[PDB]
């Protein structure tokens, strides 16, 4: 059989979550540590974990890290190109439309985690509303809203972690060593 | 048994066109947001679904992810290599020859698509339109169109997201759950 | 069953030679779109549209594709590495030679097309005098050969668009929708 | 049957490991030798090592070479960046967060390797206590922990270099040259 | 079966040798038009040739153009690197000791296609009194001696050229369109 | 019957170390040749040949010349970055310690040739004394042993140009034509 690629998407995704809420949450300015895991962990990493669902036959899994893999280099290239002298930073609104757009994609794909396990689920739905709130925030410029939108994204990269080292786990040793409401 | 890669090029075209045709409605000015997504989702992801579709014996799907995959990344260049001091700001009239040549590619897919979903179809035949108008507004001069344009992508943009989560969900519960006429 | 790439790599090539000669033919300047088309779509999409004939054992397309997509990639180079200040800008007669080059890759290569449907004769035939013509214009710098060459060019892009639009469609209606010559019973 | 990429990313990781806390313990400033290994070799080779435990069905293997060597690159584009003006220089506390998750991660990760080979386990162990070291260092800004877990970082990194040759040779030679502490007979 | 990717390997190789030739032989100046094939179709296209022989189980092919790319890799690096401050122009002997050392690796090669087409012997022998001679130029300081290697340099150039239109005709047609001396 | 990638790293590896040799022997200057070759072919090209014995089920050959392939592009890089205003000179004991690893790497890697060919045994020989050598100059700054290692690199270079070409032509005749003790 294959390898599972899940856990390498789950973990770039979730570590790289975090280190973005920390600043979001107002912890930290917004560091080249988030800019640097958005390209290679949540980014190129995740990349590869999606490509690797399509010889697996899991199309939920090939849209999803694909999708959030190229989420995360979107990011980068809206706050690195105007450092390039390519842009001018994004105006906040349109940023929230975005935001918002990657929302309404995470939210139909929660719907379809409803028969897969209920960590996966609770990732998906902590990060819908981690997107929900950023859109707001950035739509209403409501600084206390993307605050809040950081501490939801520090427990939706955990929970990511946390479902990545559950099934890692889990499958090393041949039972449910981290339950994952399979 | 290989996983199904059109929902990730469809979601890539369908939220670029988004962000893009925001701006052509005349929402927004266009910045780093759209061309992030064009290079990234819009563009190297979709061409990563193309790709994918080329074991899976889908000579359509090749066609359309990879070529639609390769406009956004060439409407991101063109819009690029005047700010990196490589070329001047597109001629308009170039740009809508540029532009009908892909409504032209799009109106013989359509025909292709008769075969195919529905929605598919409606994809389709609403990004003819836009093509279309998007090219009669840059070589006429004419904002008014591109702004009625505007609306129409913003209607093929999300009607392409329909589609990715419809295939998505359809398959995650083995039934119809968003009806996308297949 | 593998798909087919032949659409792919004939849409990149013809889109791509289209605009360029509408440049050649004198309606416009060379611009960044060409550029931008060049790159990506006549060259990158077109380079994995050969990659992919290799499964498919396809030593004609495998080396066709591959090649003119390397062709448009090292015109955009050509043309932008002096903006890059890492090359002058290129001798008008070195670049007839390399046209007339790839004019003789694409002469023998016409000749590989006599047992292939009539509508890719006719892409390799027009293509062949396409470089020729660019050829001759850039080397004896008569822009009215350049301006013909231009009007060949659309020519030939439009019917590789239809070419390429033909084996689509006619492969999802599992019959002919648009003739491209296919052979058939009649010895070629 | 397929090759082991096991050594070449043990290798990757530990002579890269090496050079970083050689910094680290005190014995020099951090060099363009620490950021060229991180991005080639503990870097992109280790994710080459990664990927290449796909086909063999190794689900750790795969997590945790190809995340190594996504942090290696990350370590060096943190530092890099700046330099490029891209960036400012990193906050020493959020470079701790950031090296705590890589702890955490390694921690969960060292609980996978109960059922593996014991030198395994000690590479898991130790980069578990230098992560989580280095962590504390950076918040607390507590430059004597950077220097007691940069020698733990050495003797992590030789541990690995150890594993890696034991891998390589007891294979070449079809028998235990160098004992890594499999697992056999002796249930875990 | 497998596409035969020789003649695109040869090609890239064929044509990018003329160019550089046409130069060495004293017609033009060393041109963009010498390092854009060189990155590309001598370089690049031909190390695809290269990688595609390994599945063709041909070790000789896969040597030879892979190694040919990087060579045209190489030669474009030595060129260009001065032009981005990284380097000085290279030391002229110091060139000609690396343009022997590939001829010496051509000459090796051309014993190896004793038992293989005559075309393709007079490729690697005149490709091997290429390098001899641009070797010999640098070395000595002798500019003739490189004027000489540029012709000899378009007639090796050439011969390539035939030989992957042979292969490919002669498979087109199931016969032998141009004899290669098989 | 997959292709035998072994001569194409062997060759990779065997130029590029001639070429630094020469400079540290004492011949030339290090110019854009030897880095050139580091990038590209003692590089990448190795690094292919590397990877391709993944599928070919030899462990040593993809740790090999993935490793060494690796350590050239590590050694460009570090005498690059200055030059890209990236980093400062290396420190020469540090750059010491690093060609001591490498040193390390290739003793125990040479124990591991014990069991193969006695051309492939005086590689791996001779590269261990290349690399002690090169480390104890560098940390000591004795020129004199740099200049010894120089000539021990052309040798060693030398003889991985000979295995890759005896493999390649013994392959081509069936036969053994030039003997490297397999
Ligand atoms: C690949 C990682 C690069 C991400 C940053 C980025 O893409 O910005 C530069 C680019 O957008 C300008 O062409
Ligand atoms: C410094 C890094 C900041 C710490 C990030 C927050 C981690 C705590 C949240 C843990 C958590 O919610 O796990 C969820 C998971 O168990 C779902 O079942
Ligand atoms: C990193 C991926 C970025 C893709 C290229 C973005 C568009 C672009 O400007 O390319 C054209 C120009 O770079 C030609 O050198
Ligand atoms: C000038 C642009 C030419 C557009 C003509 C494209 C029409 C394609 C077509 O007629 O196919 C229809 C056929 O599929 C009916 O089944
Ligand atoms: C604005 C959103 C666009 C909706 C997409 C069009 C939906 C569609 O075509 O569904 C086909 C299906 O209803 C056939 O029964
Ligand atoms: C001062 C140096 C300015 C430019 C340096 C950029 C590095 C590029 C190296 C190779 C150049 C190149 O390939 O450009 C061709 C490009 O158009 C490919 O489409
Ligand atoms: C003053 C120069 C006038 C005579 C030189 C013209 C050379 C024409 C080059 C040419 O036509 O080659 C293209 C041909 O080989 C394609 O089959
Ligand atoms: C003014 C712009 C100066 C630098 C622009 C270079 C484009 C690089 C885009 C992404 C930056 C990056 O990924 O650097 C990280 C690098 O260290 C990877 O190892
Ligand atoms: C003043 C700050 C002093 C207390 C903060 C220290 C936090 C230590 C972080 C840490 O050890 O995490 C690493 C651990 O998670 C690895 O398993
Ligand atoms: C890939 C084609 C690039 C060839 C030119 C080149 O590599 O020069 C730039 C590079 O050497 C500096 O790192
Ligand atoms: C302008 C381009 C310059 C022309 C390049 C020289 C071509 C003539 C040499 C033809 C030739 O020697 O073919 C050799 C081949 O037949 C070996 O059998
Ligand atoms: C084109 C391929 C060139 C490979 C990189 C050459 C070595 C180098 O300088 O990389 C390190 C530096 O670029 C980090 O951004
Ligand atoms: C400090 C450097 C440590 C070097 C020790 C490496 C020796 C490897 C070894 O002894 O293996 C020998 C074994 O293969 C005999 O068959
Ligand atoms: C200076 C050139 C180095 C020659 C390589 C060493 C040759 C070699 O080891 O051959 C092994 C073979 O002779 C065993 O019978
Ligand atoms: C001021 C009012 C602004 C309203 C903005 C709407 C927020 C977008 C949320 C979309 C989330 C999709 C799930
Ligand atoms: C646009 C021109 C199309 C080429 C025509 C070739 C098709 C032949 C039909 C039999
Ligand atoms: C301008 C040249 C023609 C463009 C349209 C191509 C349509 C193909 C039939
Ligand atoms: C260098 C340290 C090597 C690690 C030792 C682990 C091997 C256990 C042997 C039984
Ligand atoms: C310095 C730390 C040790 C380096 C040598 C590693 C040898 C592995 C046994
Ligand atoms: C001055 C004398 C210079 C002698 C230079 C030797 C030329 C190198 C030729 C190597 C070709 C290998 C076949």
């Amino acid at each position: 059989k294959l390898a599972n690629p899940a856990p390498l998407g789950l973990m770039g995704f979730g570590m790289t979550t975090i280190l973005l809420n920390l600043h979001n949450a107002g912890f930290f300015a917004l560091d080249g540590i988030i800019l640097a895991m958005g390209i290679f962990y949540g980014g190129i990493a995740q990349i590869f974990a999606g490509l690797l669902e399509y010889k697996k036959g899991n199309t939920f899994g090939l849209t999803a890290f694909t999708s959030y893999g190229s989420f995360w280099l979107t990011l980068v290239a809206i706050l690195l190109m105007p450092k390039m002298g390519l842009t001018e930073a994004p105006n906040a609104q349109f940023l929230g439309a975005y935001l918002g757009l990657w929302g309404v994609f995470t939210l139909f794909m929660f719907f379809g985690t409803l028969k897969a396990a209920r960590a996966l689920q609770f990732v998906f739905l902590s990060l819908t509303v981690l997107f929900a709130l950023l859109a707001f925030g950035n739509i209403a410029g409501n600084e206390a809203v993307i605050h809040v939108a950081g501490w939801i994204g520090l427990v939706c990269g955990a929970s990511a972690i946390y479902l990545a080292m559950g099934e890692v786990l889990n499958e090393q040793f041949g039972r449910t060593i981290l339950p994952i409401g399979e």
